[PDB]
């Protein structure tokens, strides 16, 4: 078995690598380093992406191109668009949008591109995990919508439009298109998330002071999945 | 040698096929349809992406790492942002930016992120290449900056943030992600446009009728770049 794991910053994944705690080989493509090890008769590919759609649909075109995974789990920080996502409450995306494409222009939905759609779907079997899991150690687990764009989100009026747009519970900056990759490639993908700010006018402060235990909260939930896959 | 060429609609690659005229054969991945033939003494891959970053990052990974490209052109239109850039205009991108790209929660300028650079560069010898080649055919060719991002430009606000903020001479919905892939894998670029509108209130409407002559106006002048390969 061939397991992907993503992360956007160095800071998702250095307590993924450490969780895991096996000895890692670095090998370089694309301008990313893949972390290749054997955690219990698995092998394991760990990478951060770098911030960002571009960024991501690379790395996880790298991941299955040249490293065949058969599939994807993405873990990492985000904010919170809902008041019942907490600083630190974990979601995983059932759905992701592209909240950022517009083409407008031509009377097309926001968040549709032609020869697409608007929303991206996951892994019915990983994400049924992963609640399974969360009710087991009475861990709280949204299933929702993730709104993911190339912008920071630090304002109630974008908020405000995530909402009632796209109903959205959470945002970021990769979810979208590392599911969208994944879905391409016919490869299971499951978008995990904890958050570390409220995506208002303080949302880099909160960020700030809450990268790392989000971050780790991420990993360690996602690290409980790779131990039952 | 094995050259990639890419475009982001079929309108834009329907008439580079023709323009070879070469028997291809079709090839599916990752949800595209790569058209492989010979020219020349040269192997062909020709592909359509789809609109946008997401589309065109993994379009442009997938050449390079399954089909081994040594090169990618890509041939497309775009909207003008300057008045010596007439309908049917063509421009090669020396550089390019994504333009919709905003961390300045963090206090970042726009268009970067952390890990990268907010411009990227192409091919020195492909651009050099193709002014040549406008010359000796006595063709105007910009030599400029693109904006690129994940909206169809239709207003004069962005117009003027675009070319105030970059100093953009157009812009479009794949340049930079094409050309961000290309340097990371050390792969030449050469990106070129040719204008189907002024991304102003009627953008729509002009990009509806100049489609077809834009489109074919960049292939032939990639057809004679290939010419000189
Ligand atoms: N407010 C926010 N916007 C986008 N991505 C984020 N990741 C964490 N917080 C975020
Ligand atoms: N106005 C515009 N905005 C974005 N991409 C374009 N391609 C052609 N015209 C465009």
């Amino acid at each position: 078995q061939k397991i992907g794991i993503l992360g956007a910053m160095r800071e998702e994944i250095t307590p993924i690598l450490e969780l895991f705690g096996v000895d890692f080989e670095e090998i370089p493509l694309g301008g990313n380093v893949f972390h290749k090890g054997v955690y219990h008769n698995k092998e394991i590919i760990v990478a951060y992406s770098k911030i960002g759609k571009v960024h991501s649909t690379l790395t996880t075109t790298s991941m299955i191109l040249a490293f065949g995974v058969q599939k994807v789990l993405f873990s990492g920080v985000a904010g919170s668009l809902v008041k019942d996502l907490k600083i630190n409450d974990l979601l995983v995306a059932t759905q992701l949008v592209q909240h950022d494409v517009d083409l407008s222009a031509f009377d097309h939905p926001l968040g549709f591109i032609p020869e697409s759609a608007i929303f991206i779907e996951t892994s019915g079997s990983l994400n049924a995990l992963a609640k399974k899991i969360a009710n087991e150690q009475h861990i709280a687990l949204k299933e929702g919508v993730i709104a993911s764009g190339d912008q920071f989100v630090h304002s109630k009026e974008r908020k405000e439009f995530l909402v009632s747009e796209f109903k959205a519970s959470a945002v970021e900056m990769e979810g979208a298109s590392v599911a969208f990759v994944c879905q391409k490639f016919g490869v299971p993908c499951c978008v995990l998330r904890s958050i570390s700010d409220n995506a208002d006018e303080k949302a880099g402060m909160s960020f700030d002071e809450f990268l790392e235990k989000s971050a780790h909260t991420s990993a360690k939930f996602l690290k409980s999945m790779v131990d039952e896959l």
